[PDB]
């Protein structure tokens, strides 16, 4: 037998036995597994009968005290006791957990995918582990009560673990990770406190559907015990000096960058002007067998814009053409809690992949985050730390806080909670999306061993920059929008930044 | 908690949710059989997930204590330990008994149709009651993998339960039990040494999915706590008297019986004269739709024939009627064990009604009892015994035995083994399917008082005592034939038996 | 038996059996119908055998005779001579009128859709009442051989009943009205010189299709014969005074509207400007679930584009959403009359909602009203009360007619012709879709107890200053454009139209 401070989460292996391609057995798969790195196993069957269930969980019983893993079963505890199995793991509609631990004295895993049910298993004292919610969506599940809830709320998970003080709970993720997100799973699923992450990654059809088991199970292993998510080709890492900006705004000029912009219609001609503005070329394609070709083109650099039209398999496809290339997106949310379609639509995006720069303003930024100048602060700090990104947000101050970490992940350095990232300032005394298309540039001409931060604070700085001296020789809102555009030509061809207006601080 | 010798299980109530008529509920039936009849109730939940169970099995337990009734739960013994059940009932396909008893200690149900099963059943030494296989075809039971087995399965298995002598064991027959067939399956379900019966009948949809449990209870009590199967209109309770077969073919005379035969085309021209002669009428309609009017008709009989090209789903239909009439039915099974369709469609006829009488010859006879001249005798008995029939068998000697025993039904009398039942012999030295067309007009003319048992034998004896006469006026095959109806006809109209051929013995 | 001066149309139920809630007869919802409202029934059997048809009408027509109503019957005429009934009606596939007129001297109606219909039925004199086409879609009307006409088609048909002088001819509109529309077309279903107007509104599945039928009666009832269609939130009521283009121009400021604009490509990125000038809020929305939550955001206007690539869907959703919270829509028929399917959209866009401006030049004008300057003037006055709206002419001279009558309506003030309406002209000398921006903006910023009129006119005022102003300072198309905003810009911040070069006649 083991103890509960044995069990070995990482790579935590759930079977299935429609899905095992032809010719292979679930002994064949699950082997391939334990040789390559799972280090847990359940059981599950949710339509065999009890006999032949029982059969099978005593030949891979076998099979993994070989490797020293433990063994846990789905749902049906009696079968567990039977079979001298190491844990049973229940979900929210089967036997409630004190009568299971009054028949066992062992493991026991719940299936929880809201706070209020860590609320519960608190309310009961040392429940062992947990599986967190359905994080993306998967038609493994038949018939599935809940929904594709995102790495946004399964943080809302971890963090009520820690409302809660529930230190002796341990946590997996499951529901629809493959090698195309598990990095990113790992890599934003962490409490706001930044104390407590997941425990460890749990797939089923990944492996157990495959061709090459063994293949596919080194594989997540690799993505599993790596520490650096290197999202974009550029560095992630004490203000930002002026011979920074400098080079930065040279790069660019250098690279010409494409800068693709899924947005509505208005802020097209707008945005399509201040990138040709930067030395860059806009291109607005929302064509989807398109996006693969245009990423793959050298720096190529994607903006978002909420509610633009584009059908949201496109959104997706696009996201993660992106990703896909280690290239940067910047994400621009205007409506958010806005309305109903658009709260649910960006939140559907976000889980999409992983962003550079989230840009909104005051309202914007608010929602996102969850909860005035020092509020503010407050906020874009929580989004930045919540998204792993650099979040900017936009107002009479720009506030700029990094919250990407270098691009850490762990199974639980995360020690850097949300109010100990960088944040910074810039004001110029008072004076729109067009700052998304500033930063995407800024961010797009950076080079290999460059810097994501000070790119978009470069950036703000270039368009806040901008905004005094068109907010001086304008003679209205028509004349100040082409004197914007102008500035910002003018001013990038110039590369002289000590001489412009706006003053950059620390938040 | 009750005590294994405190179950009941007379009426045995098993459950099913997905079959509750619109307007009422599972506790609205399972309390109105509880008020009326059943002594026993299993929760059968193959669906809903274990907490719902839970649920609702704790709303029932509750709702049985308070008739001081027990709860069995199906298959799920984590379930049952859970909520206090009182025994759970597993199948073949379920949990190894071992394991389940390691775990409790409280009684086991075990569903069997096999003696094999009852065989390791008994190679534990005391598993504590088992469900008889599928008694009749059944739709409740969702995807089955038996197969309806009649009172001849069920007694093969009874049988089984003395030869091992299980005596801690108990009984109960499950499946397509209704009130049309309850008689007739408490009746011929009895151990062949006549000790052992069914101690329980088990019901699922005759209640639960009634419009009125409260009504169908009722009815089916009446029944199990009943004792006497009257299925023949005729009496059934020492040698025939000379006087006792001039009554009787004076009945059947002044009686006029209509006699339906459903046979092949040969015994057909043949035994239609046979009725002719004795002052019957024959009828020939293998007419599905004609057969409950034929019924109707006074002192209406029916004469069974195997692979007679009328469709089983007529005889079914057929036999039915007249047993819902309490009409005799004479059964001949020519074919047999001489084919495979013929075993197999015999076998499902005799699950079809209750039989008055069963002939047939030699081969046979000794066929059907799963089994010379002591051993006709032998097998003659058994067969009789087994259908709970007066059983003829042909040959030299014809040796009739009554196997009815009044119609005696109980739950474990029933204690007159094969080998006691009455057996006569009649000979008449060294002289065939109009013997059941004879048989068939005896007892049609017996009136309510009448004796089925004697009604045979005259039979029997009318036809050996026109079989000397015209061995004797015979000039071969052919006109042996004319001349044996033409016996038949002068035998009963000077009916005078003081004179016949034939010497009625005891076997 | 009745007069045919005694018929009451105001509300004019008509019958369908084939449609009732299960549970409530028809007579039952005839009867409730009774109590409530009702002043007339149509007996409708399109499918029921003759005698059926018949036990029916007695039995109605008693129900009807005890509450003082008449009763009419489709079509099948002979049973309505079989039964004394006091009118039928038919259509323009059934019965000649003459020969329907020959057996019976009573009330006759007939389904009228086109003017043609009314000429025939006017060259044959003293047909009673007509039943106007069909005004919105229904799928009460199975197999229908016309097409929804809109109050536009249904107006049309009330001129040829003046420009013939039927006196002796009452109508009432049919075809999908309910509450969401009852009130739209009493409104702005009136005869061109404003003598005539609907006499009563005919439903079927509104009533007859009820869960309750008593209250859907109260309600319909109670629109009927109320006379106040408040349609927007604002006043409806001697040229437009400085002081009120002033405090017009602050209130908008103070109140930053949200304008909703759904509008094609080149009058978007133009058109948000504009609104951004006049310091209110462009969404540029097409998506249809938000368009409930947009219009619940306060001081909300919304704009509407013919040709914008949004589905027609939307735009009915969209228009409809506006109207349930009495905010302001300007709609602008670009295309028109340009092509065919234009032509076609703009028509069914007119008959989805209620609208407070209605935009568009010489053409578009000329168009709209069926119909140089004497002659602008003469159909911008047209546009203007046919719609029921405030209508603007853009031009050398700007027209602006208020043809919204204080949102008055009856059953036939209604007097008050397309000539007598208020139309007011604005000059500027010899100088796009800003100027619906523009007017939106305007009238968005009204209070309660502001004025439609004056700040339609404002907008005008406004947009035809900021011309007079970028003429000058402009050199070529371009720098016009971007002067154009500016002077808006400027002219609306130092709100001082003392000054302000365009000037105000009456027309
Ligand atoms: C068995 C099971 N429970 C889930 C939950 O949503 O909690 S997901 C899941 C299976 C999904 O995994 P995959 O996509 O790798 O097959
Ligand atoms: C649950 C179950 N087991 C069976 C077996 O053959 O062992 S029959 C059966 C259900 C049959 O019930 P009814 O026909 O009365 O609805
Ligand atoms: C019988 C009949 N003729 C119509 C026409 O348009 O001429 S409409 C109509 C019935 C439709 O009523 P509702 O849509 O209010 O249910
Ligand atoms: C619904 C489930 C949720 N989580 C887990 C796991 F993490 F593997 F324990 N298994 C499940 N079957
Ligand atoms: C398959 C079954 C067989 N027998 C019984 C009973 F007899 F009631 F115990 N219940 C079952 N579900
Ligand atoms: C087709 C129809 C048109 N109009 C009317 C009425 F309500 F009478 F005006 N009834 C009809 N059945
Ligand atoms: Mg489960
Ligand atoms: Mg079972
Ligand atoms: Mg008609």
């Amino acid at each position: 037998k083991f103890s509960k401070e044995q069990f070995d989460y990482s790579l935590y292996l759930v079977t299935d036995s429609g899905m095992i391609p032809e010719g292979k057995t679930l002994y064949g798969q699950v082997e391939a597994g334990l040789q390559n790195g799972v280090t847990l196993v359940q059981i599950r069957e949710k339509d065999a009968d009890t006999k032949f269930f029982i059969e099978e969980a005593l030949q891979i019983k076998e099979l993994c005290h070989a490797h020293n893993v433990p063994l846990i079963i789905n749902d049906r505890i009696d079968v567990a006791m039977a079979i001298g199995a190491d844990g049973i793991h229940v979900g929210q509609d089967d036997m409630p957990i004190p009568m299971i631990r009054k028949l066992v004295g062992m493991v026991i895993g719940w299936s929880v995918g809201f706070p209020e049910e860590v609320d519960e298993l608190s309310k009961m004292g040392p429940v062992d582990y947990i599986g967190v919610g359905t994080l993306f969506p998967t038609l493994t599940k038949k018939n599935p009560k809940k929904a594709p809830m995102g790495t946004a709320g399964a943080i809302r998970v971890l963090d009520a673990l820690e409302r809660n003080n529930a230190h002796w709970c341990r946590t997996v993720g499951i529901g629809g990770l493959h090698p195309d997100n598990i990095e990113r799973v790992l890599y934003q699923c962490v409490s706001s406190n930044g104390k407590r992450s997941l425990d460890g990654i749990c797939v089923v059809s990944d492996i157990i559907a495959s061709l090459d088991a063994a293949k596919s199970t080194k594989i997540l292993r690799g993505l599993i015990d790596k520490t650096d998510y290197k999202f974009v080709n550029i560095g992630l890492s004490s203000l930002t000096t002026t011979d920074e900006i400098q080079s930065i705004i040279s790069n660019t000029l250098k690279a010409r960058p494409l800068v693709q912009h899924i947005t509505n219609k208005v802020h097209q001609n707008f945005g399509a002007n201040v990138t040709l503005a930067l030395g860059s070329s806009p291109i607005m394609s929302e064509i989807q067998s398109e996006v693969n070709d245009l990423a793959a083109i050298p720096h190529a650099t994607l903006l978002l814009n909420t509610g633009s039209v584009a059908p949201p398999e496109m959104l997706k496809a696009a996201i993660r053409a992106y990703n896909d290339v280690k290239r940067p997106i910047v994400f621009d949310p205007v409506g958010y809690s806005a309305t109903e379609t658009r709260l649910l639509l960006n939140n559907l995006l976000l889980t999409f992949g992983q962003f550079s720069c989230i840009k909104g303003n005051s309202s914007e930024i608010l929602g996102l985050a969850e909860l005035s100048n020092e509020l503010l602060i407050q906020a874009t700090k929580i989004v930045a730390f919540k998204y792993k990104t650099v979040a900017v947000c936009t107002g009479e101050f720009d506030f700029i806080a990094d919250g990407t970490i270098e691009g850490k992940y762990s199974l639980s350095t995360n020690g850097t909670s949300v109010e100990d990232i960088p944040c910074v300032a810039v004001e110029a005394g008072p004076i729109g999306c067009s700052l998304g298309s500033t930063i995407a540039c800024m961010i797009g001409g950076q080079p290999s061993e460059g810097n994501l931060f000070h790119a978009v604070v470069a950036g703000v700085m270039l368009y806040k920059a901008a905004g005094k001296i068109a907010s001086e020789k304008c003679n209205g809102s028509g004349s100040f929008q082409v004197e914007l555009i102008d500035a910002l030509y003018r001013l990038t061809r110039e590369n002289t930044p000590v001489t412009w207006a706006p003053k950059l601080t620390h938040t």
